[PDB]
């Protein structure tokens, strides 16, 4: 009885977790797009549909 | 007889307790979560499912 009471007091209400933080860190997708000196900007190749007025 | 009566009077109805307060104080679980400058708040990493309207 004493040992079981001691075990219950020591364990308290501890709940086991099966997993920690997942080791797969990357969530985005790799950027495979080219980048040439003809690009209007580092993020846009052209401004094709743009109308000045 | 006198000694037994004195012992009974002195002890009264004292009941022995096998345990005191348990020395294990911590009841919560340790917070192992990271905290970066990208977090929207100290308690939330992001607001992913939130819709503005």
């Amino acid at each position: 009885e004493a040992h079981i009471q001691m075990k219950a007091a020591a364990l308290k209400s501890a709940q086991s977790r099966l997993f920690g933080l997942d080791g797969g860190i990357s969530t985005q997708e790799e950027n495979t797009e080219r980048h040439t000196t003809e690009d209007v900007s580092p993020s846009m190749h052209t401004l094709l549909g743009v109308k000045n007025m």
